[PDB]
DNA sequence: ATCTGTACATGTACAGAT
DNA sequence: ATCTGTACATGTACAGAT
DNA sequence: ATCTGTACATGTACAGAT
DNA sequence: ATCTGTACATGTACAGAT
């Protein structure tokens, strides 16, 4: 009940939905559009709409899409980057619109996301119906940000993703633990829909930095998010309301009220406790272990379990076994003892930063 | 553990499907490949495998296979036949044929008897033309009796008839997605080759959802797992294994039972399935009383004379017009019989 | 004349609104 | 409870191309 | 267009365990 | 008696090659 009140605040309004995806649906047609004119390296390219608000997790307000420009690359081989389960060269066959990217037949990922960058960035300069720049290239960020101020601040993140069709790389071959929750049925047909590889564009300084690309399962997430019961009939106008989603947007915004204020905790961000989650969606596969009217118990065990993740420095990547998202290489001790403390205090005082 | 027993008698033997299924693969291969390898009205037919063998509830013998001969037609405008549901007049390579069933039907016939008398390895024949029926039957000996029922379809790809909207009504079993999914797929049209003296009977064509049915036969749970590696077993097919072996044995021994069919029971065991949507419910360890609530549904189906189509359901298989009453009356005196003395009839 | 990539046309699950 | 806007899957029309 | 290759679903069969 | 793990078998979806 007072969790309640918390998703009430948390809903977004249609007034807001329908005024953002006007503006934001018109700016990814656009961009769209373009990639596919004259010799331009992406044609063929092609939009996928992912992340929370096409997940219907979105909390607030609409302001923050996450759309995904995919390229078909067939006849593709990947070298494993140093055992890390998800980061990988690539590399071509034969001797391609890519030729400007290609190195020792090594795709050049910093290379192609720059000229990616160029042709947005004269695209967004030639809409003068809306208010719209490129945000300054972040570290570590695959995309491309537009700032929107539709008067509201909206941002919209473009991705550019590698599309391959083959078989999944063997690193995944026991992520997906689906089978007890979703099954096997699922399991594989899931595993026969392509696979995505994003720039990981890190500026480290490290060997093969502009060569690395990262594995995304963002589609296989937004099918997960959307088909999340062991019941078919789970949250549907004929079966039962559950409570999973409801637990994601509390986590999201515990997380995201305490990273506005606290910024010890930049190196955590929405993705670790969109993980922690489908652990606790295959640790929990029944839809009566997420009843609607338990959601303060509910909500408290994923919290529970979040902080066992912390403490052990464990929270394994739901896709990459072998790859863990609180390795000290990610984050320090610190850090994760910093947010344990936060959020053990918010457990025990009411959740008070619900109420700022 | 009667009722195991007969299930471990009506279980095929993994001999029998690998001799069988080679010998049938072999014949069906060339016959599709004739379809399309000639300038013949049905080049692009594609091959869909249908009926019990596929959906896994074939029982006592590899005996019996079911295959569609499907084929696309863009722009064909239906006509519902005098309200019955089922029944269609079609209309706009096949203006040898409004597109006549019986027309159709003959060709493809034809063709398939001509590839059948140049097949030199295998044992194999086509039976006599049976009215009532949209199919080719093959008859093989490998020595074994094994039959094949060739089904010409047209496939369509837009709305399904208007005579479906209330059909199909797994919302609370399978639910709005697999629904609205499952509707997305093409329907089916195939002759209505019936006999019987009535006015639009040669150019008639009549629905399928074998293709519905056999993604429902294996999607059956409410539960994503049901019957998979990691979920539990449910009786669901066992069930209908049980009902489908009692009217089989019936027939078997029952002239008056001519009417009745395979269908009627899997129609029943649909709609049980829709009554009783959690898997808990066909439990294995409950197989008993769920063989008998499928009973007394199939004898309140008597009663009444209704059967609705599960997926037109103002269509009704037990119309007196389709089946008389004293035949109805007869086969609930044999199954009331069957039910409470132990099913003799099992044991033989 | 026919062919075809682009985009309209149709239908409905999801979930906010009343 | 019903009404309703957006997202999205799939079927099809046709301007401009061949 | 056609056809093989791959992966894993659905089954049966059986020994060893419970 | 049933359950569980391994072996053995066919069916079917779709990537990729030719
Ligand atoms: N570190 C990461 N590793 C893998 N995938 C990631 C990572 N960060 C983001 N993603 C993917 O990109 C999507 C968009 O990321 P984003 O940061 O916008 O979060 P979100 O899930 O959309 O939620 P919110 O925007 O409301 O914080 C995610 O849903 C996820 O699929
Ligand atoms: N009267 C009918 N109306 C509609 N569809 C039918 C009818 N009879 C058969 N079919 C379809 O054709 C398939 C093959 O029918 P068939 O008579 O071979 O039975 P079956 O379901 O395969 O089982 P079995 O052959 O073991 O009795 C059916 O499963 C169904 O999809
Ligand atoms: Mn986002
Ligand atoms: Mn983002
Ligand atoms: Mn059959
Ligand atoms: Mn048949
Ligand atoms: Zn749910
Ligand atoms: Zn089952």
């Amino acid at each position: 009940d007072k969790l309640k009140k918390v998703l009430d605040k948390l809903r977004l309004k249609r007034k807001d939905i329908s005024e953002a995806a006007e503006t934001v649906n018109k700016v990814v047609e656009r961009l769209l559009r373009r990639m596919q004119k004259r010799e331009s390296e992406f044609k063929g390219v092609e939009q996928l709409n992912t992340g929370s608000y096409y997940e219907h997790v979105k909390i607030s307000a609409p302001n923050e899409f996450d759309v995904m420009f995919k390229l078909e690359v067939p006849r593709i081989e990947l070298q494993e980057y140093y055992e890390t389960g998800a980061f990988y060269l690539v590399k071509f066959k034969r001797i391609n619109p890519l030729s400007h990217f290609l190195e020792g037949e090594v795709l050049s990922a910093t290379k192609m996301l720059s000229k990616f960058r160029k042709i947005i960035k004269e695209e967004v300069k030639e809409i003068k119906d809306i208010d719209v720049s490129v945000e300054k290239e972040k570290p570590g960020s695959p995309a491309v940000t537009l700032l929107i101020r539709n008067p509201e601040e909206i941002s919209v993140d473009i991705i550019l993703a590698l599309e391959s069709k083959g078989s999944w790389p063997i690193s995944t071959k026991e992520g997906l633990p689906i089978q007890g929750w979703l099954g096997t049925k699922v399991r594989t047909n899931l595993r026969r829909e392509p696979f995505y590889l994003v720039p990981k564009n890190a500026k480290d300084g490290n060997s093969f930095q502009g060569e690395t690309w990262r594995l995304s399962f963002s589609h296989t997430e937004k099918y997960i998010l959307n088909n999340h019961g062991i019941e078919k009939t789970c949250c549907e106008s004929s079966g039962a309301k559950c409570c999973r989603k409801e637990c994601l947007k509390l986590m999201k915004y515990l997380l995201e009220q305490l990273k506005k204020e606290f910024q010890e905790l930049d190196a955590f961000c929405s993705y670790h406790v969109k993980t922690a989650i489908f652990h606790m969606w295959t640790q929990d596969p029944q839809d009566s272990q997420w009843d609607p009217r338990n959601l303060s118990s509910c909500f408290d065990k994923l919290l529970a379990f979040f902080l066992e993740c912390l403490r052990t420095e464990k929270l394994d990547h739901y896709f990459i076994p072998k790859f863990n998202l609180f390795s000290q290489e990610l984050i320090d001790r610190k850090s994760k003892e910093f947010l344990s403390k936060k959020i053990e205090y918010e457990r025990n005082n009411g959740f008070p930063i619900f109420d700022k």
